[PDB]
C-alpha cells in the first residue's frame, strides 16, 4: 500500500510537477531549477494523472482525479486551479 | 477502489486523451478543442499508462494496458488500434 | 492484481521507455527504433511515475519510485541513474 504519482514537465530548465495521491488526497510538488517546494494543487481523490502542453510561454496543466467512478480534471491556464468540462461516464 | 486513469496530449489546441481502467476494461475519453468524446480504444486491462508523440502533423498514441503480470502496447498511427511488439518478462 | 506502468518517449524514432512496477521491483523496458530491450533501471518500489525532456538533443528522464509514503527520484541525464534532490512529507 503506496502512494501514487504522476509527473510532468515542461521547457529546458525544466519545470517538473509531482502530484501524489495519498489516503485520499492529491497534493503538488514543484521544481522550477532552484529546488522543490509545495504547490498550490490540493484536492480530494485516490489516483491522479496529468499532461501539460505550452502554448507560447503560458503552461497548462490538467490533472485528472479519481475518487470510485468520478474522475474531476483540473485546469491550470496560468491563474489558478479550475474545474474543466471533463466528464466520462464510468 | 477508484478507478485508474492516464492521460496524453499533443500539439497546442491541444488533443487531450484520457484512458481510464475500470473493472477490467479500459476506455477512452478525447478532446480536439470543442467538447469530450468517447474515443475508439476499448481494451482489456486492470492498469493503463500512456505515452505520445508527433512527426511533423502525424500523431503516434502507445497505450500499456496490464492485466495481471501481462502487459499489452497498443498502437494508434493514425489509422485505427494496432497491437504493438512491446514485450516484457513479469 | 495486476503490475503497473509508466511510459515516456522522445524524439522522431521515437525511444520509448517504459517502466514496470511488479512485486515491490521497478524495471524499465526501451525501444530505440529497432526492437524492445531490457533498460539498466532497476530500483525498488511499488508505483513509478516518470517525465522526460530534450535539451537540444540530449534527453533527461526522471523516475518517481514510491514504497509506502516515501517517493524516490531517479535521474537520467545522459550518464547513468542517480538519485535526485525531491522530497515529498507524505
Ligand atoms: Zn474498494
Ligand atoms: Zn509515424
Amino acid at each position: 500500500s503506496s502512494v501514487q504519482t504522476a509527473a510532468t514537465s515542461w521547457g529546458t530548465v525544466p519545470s517538473i510537477r509531482v502530484y501524489t495521491a495519498n489516503n485520499g488526497k492529491i497534493t503538488e510538488r514543484c521544481w522550477d531549477g532552484k529546488g522543490w517546494y509545495t504547490g498550490a494543487f490540493n484536492e480530494p481523490g485516490d489516483n491522479v494523472s496529468v499532461t501539460s502542453w505550452l502554448v507560447g510561454s503560458a503552461i497548462h496543466i490538467r490533472v485528472y482525479a479519481s475518487t470510485g467512478t468520478t474522475t474531476t480534471e483540473w485546469c491550470w491556464d496560468g491563474n489558478g486551479w479550475t474545474k474543466g468540462a471533463y466528464t466520462a461516464t464510468n
